[PDB]
Parts: C-alpha cells; structure tokens; sequence
C-alpha cells in the first residue's frame, strides 16, 4: 500500500533508499559504474524497517517478496527455499520487464549451509534486490556485509514522526481534550510500536472502567490516561542499545 509521500520525517532514510534502488530502478543508463543490490535496513526494533521497504517496491513498481529468516531457519528445506526465493525474484523480473525486492525480515538469523546458499545468490544477482532488516547489525560479519553495500539507519522518530503516529493510531478512539503536540514531546526515545502499545494501553483503561461499571461505552481518553500509562510502560530501546548502534555505525 504505502508510498513514500504517506510517510513522515525519515528524510535522510529516503534519500538514502533513493540513491540506491529508486533512482538506478528508473535511471540505469544514470549509473554506469553501477551500483549495490543489497540494502541493509538497521536500528532499534519497531521502526517501520518493513513499511519502508515496502514503499520502496511502490515507488518503483516492484514486486516484493516478503521473507522472515528465522522461518527460514527452522525447516534441507532451507537451502531449497533460498534457491526458490531469488529464482522467483529472478523469473517473474525478467517475465514482466519490472523489479524485484526480495524483503528478508530479521536478515541476522541466517547467521553455516544457509548462510553460503544465501550469499552465492547474492552475488549472482550482482534488477533483483535484497533489502535486509535487522536489529542486530554486529552479529554479522565482514564478509556477508560485503554483499550490502549501502548501510541505512534507520532510527526511532523525531518529534514530528511521533506526532503523525500518535494522530494516527488515536484516530481509531475517542480523545477528550489531549493535546497530542505534547504526548509527542512527552514521548522523545519511544519508538513507533511502543507508540502504538501506549495508545492501546490508554484504550484498555477507559474499556476495562467501562466493563467493571457495566456502561455500554467507554469515556473520552484523557491526558491523564496517557500520563498513567507512561509511568508503567518506558521506551523499549535504552541508552545503551542506542550507543551500540552509533558504534557499530562508526566502525561501518
Ligand atoms: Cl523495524
């Protein structure tokens, strides 16, 4: 569904994810001394890694071929299915004159037979691309991050990203008088998904008062709602796994 215009802030992440798929997707003849086909999306989990990829594919027309790697790991099977995987990118590419992104959710966990299949087909697709997702960039290692050649981060949201998430997911339920400018600025180190958990989470307080005093509808969430929940539920990335990213972004 989503395209790039539906998505607020990430201004250096587009740029980047323009750099390398859209504007060599549209413009080959633009790059003549080429360029990478394996993209690694990193940084804190719950940040729209998958969403981003996806509006990619729409910006380009691509297909998408969403693939979870720790399904892959657990099927033998295994190498079949990553030979399946770029030969299906591969085939209906070529068949229909139009990208392909193979998408593979948590790349980390390929982490050896996976691992070699997986990277003997990078290099042959060396218009198929790999957009690689992880939360754990260190746990791979110099070689299979010479397959992905441009490195993105991803990070948690901005002032104004919080906003947009927070006018989003409280469109679905009834406000009282909150100011949503300040749930943005009360929530600096949330990420979108622990957004999304807050808002939830202020929803089951006015639906469990309305179920223990038998009403037939909730009230209005308040501002005091939502404070109640920020007291209990803290941002899911800290300080630390924070640094471990500037660190390993530095050093790669
Ligand atoms: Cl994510």
């Amino acid at each position: 569904k989503v395209s790039f215009s539906d998505i607020v802030g990430l201004d250096d992440v587009k740029e980047a994810l323009k750099e390398a798929i859209i504007y060599p997707s549209k413009r080959p003849d633009l790059f003549p001394l080429g360029w990478p086909r394996g993209i690694l999306l990193y940084g804190p989990p719950g940040n729209g890694k998958t969403m981003l990829a996806a509006a990619v594919a729409n910006e380009i027309d691509s297909y998408f071929i969403h693939v979870d790697a720790a399904s892959i790991m657990s099927k033998g099977e295994a190498e079949k299915n990553v030979a399946k995987i770029f030969n299906t990118a591969r085939e209906y590419s070529k068949k229909d004159n139009k990208p392909a992104i193979i998408f593979v959710d948590e790349i980390d966990a390929l982490l050896v037979r996976v691992r070699n299949q997986f990277l003997k087909e990078m290099d042959g697709i060396m218009m198929v691309y790999v957009i690689g997702a992880t939360n754990k960039p260190w746990r791979l290692d110099e070689p299979f991050l010479r397959r992905f050649q441009k490195r993105i981060y991803v990070p948690l949201p901005d002032f104004n990203q919080r906003l947009a998430l927070f006018k989003y997911y409280t469109s679905k339920v009834k406000l009282g008088n909150v100011d949503l400018q300040e749930l943005a600025k009360m929530t600096e180190g949330y990420s979108a998904s622990d957004i999304r958990d807050i808002v939830q989470s202020a929803h089951m307080r006015v639906v469990k008062e309305m179920f223990e005093k038998n009403l037939s509808e909730p009230r209005e969430i308040t501002m005091d709602d939502f404070k109640e929940v920020l007291k209990i539920r803290k941002p899911s990335v800290n300080q630390e796994l924070l640094k471990a990213y500037e660190a390993w972004t530095e050093k790669f």
